[PDB]
DNA sequence: TTGAGGAATTTCCA
DNA sequence: AATGGAAATTCCTC
């Protein structure tokens, strides 16, 4: 529905936001999986002020993230994952030019709902812009927001319709960047703390040290553990790794980079090791 | 023609081989240009033993590079560039399920021909494998060879058919990273050699030194020439540049970075200059 | 169209 | 079914 709503006398809140990224899939591919949450779980929606003992139907559809008139995204449609097992929530498929998922919000769970039945299909830019009426374009526009709605019936006969939107979700298959290093060196034993000040640093970021021969033959590689804290979206706390040879009589130049998965390595950062 | 030939009593030789790479184009795009030669010119084909004063027709078609039964490539077709001007050779378009270009080989030029009217179209994998008969596949198979043929008529009535093939031609279309510096300093005069050990280093890589005021106003910038060798995919040989002021009575801190085009600069690398 | 360089979508694989 | 990883084929832009 293009009309905007909010959170009237009660309140519909997203208790658990979905990961910032989520590669969507095409009709040409097979499901690319449900929208997952950073916690390794799934996003969670909850209706608070409801006291009655009647189950409502939470509605889920994919909407726009940028611009600003929250509306169904023309190039994305929620996908009903048929989790023969993994699925913890029942589903239903409706329409209105855009597909909508309806999951039950039951008081049994304190009107709380785990969303692990929602995927993200991606229609083909051409196929869309090709239909009479649409003026928006797909190109470069792949940000999305999960939209949740509930239609609360009050004994008085009225219908209160709340709605909420997740944070933005990138839906396309963005690398790390280091600007400053808390420390520049340390000695063989390691231990000392190094705080990296940069960008794109996510909870899934990794830091690895490496040493190469003047040619390029990497002879050393070791992952230095990041930190227990949520760190920061632009700050990492790395515990300098130990070295492979404490018995050095001259400092040793090495490198360390930040990586986010596979094809996501930051430029090599310089770091030296002083002999005992 | 699937049948193989060679170089009988005369000889058909490629006097100038085509560059190893050449991004081909789709019917969906516009010509991506004629096949060019490393010399900046174009490939050149020549028939030697011919003495008669009659022009023959050199035939050009795109064939397979790998495997080994030199044959028309099913996913590539020569493209007749309509060089309203740049074109130095006339052309003709034939068939046989595969398109063939026929350029004239005239004695005026010593039966020599400059090939600057040949491009490389790329049919769509699906569109091909979809036709009854073909069993080969496009996927990962994008190597090609320019094939040239001549049909030499001998007064005796016979027909001698020679043929030759260019070297293989790749037909298909990420910032630098410095991990180690061979040298750390040098003095004003420069000259000394510096070997950079990193990644992504391509033949088109450049190295520039720079100096800035504590604010950021860059007052010095000079490109230090790389090296004649193919260097390495992870190793560069830079000849330290000269400095702008030999008359310094104190060392000077400067920087140097590796760049691949425009938006491809590596982090600034530290380097100092000692006074005479 | 011609002629490319540089990406962003779609399709494909293991 | 669910994804991670790429090749392919469109798309922009000048």
């Amino acid at each position: 529905w293009p009309l905007s709503s909010q959170s009237g006398s009660y309140e519909l809140r997203i208790e658990v936001q979905p990961k910032p990224h989520h590669r969507a899939h095409y009709e040409t591919e097979g499901s690319r999986g449900a929208v997952k949450a950073p916690t390794g779980g799934h996003p969670v929606v909850q209706l608070h002020g409801y006291m009655e003992n009647k189950p409502l139907g939470l509605q889920i559809f994919i909407g726009t993230a940028d611009e600003r008139i929250l509306k169904p995204h023309a190039f994305y449609q929620v996908h009903r994952i048929t989790g023969k097992t993994v699925t913890t929530t029942s589903y239903e498929k409706i329409v209105g030019n855009t597909k909508v998922l309806e999951i039950p919000l039951e008081p049994k769970n304190n009107m709380r709902a785990t969303i692990d039945c929602a995927g993200i299909l991606k229609l083909r830019n051409a196929d869309i812009e090709l239909r009479k009426g649409e003026t928006d374009i797909g190109r470069k526009n792949t940000r999305v927001r999960l939209v949740f709605r509930v239609h609360i019936p009050e004994s008085s006969g009225r219908i209160v319709s709340l709605q909420t939107a997740s944070n933005p979700i990138e839906c396309s298959q963005e690398l790390p960047m280091v600007e400053r290093q808390d420390t520049d060196s340390c000695l063989v034993y390691g231990g000392q703390q190094m705080i990296l000040t940069g960008q794109n640093f996510t909870s899934e970021s990794k830091v690895v040290f490496t040493e190469k021969t003047t040619d390029g033959q990497q002879i050393w590689e070791m992952e230095a553990t990041v930190d227990k804290d949520k760190s920061q979206p632009n700050m990492l706390f790395v515990e300098i790794p130990e070295y492979r040879n404490k018995h050095i009589r001259t400092p040793v130049k090495v490198n360390f980079y930040v990586i986010n998965g596979k094809r996501k390595r930051s430029q090599p950062q310089h770091f030296t090791y002083h002999p005992v």
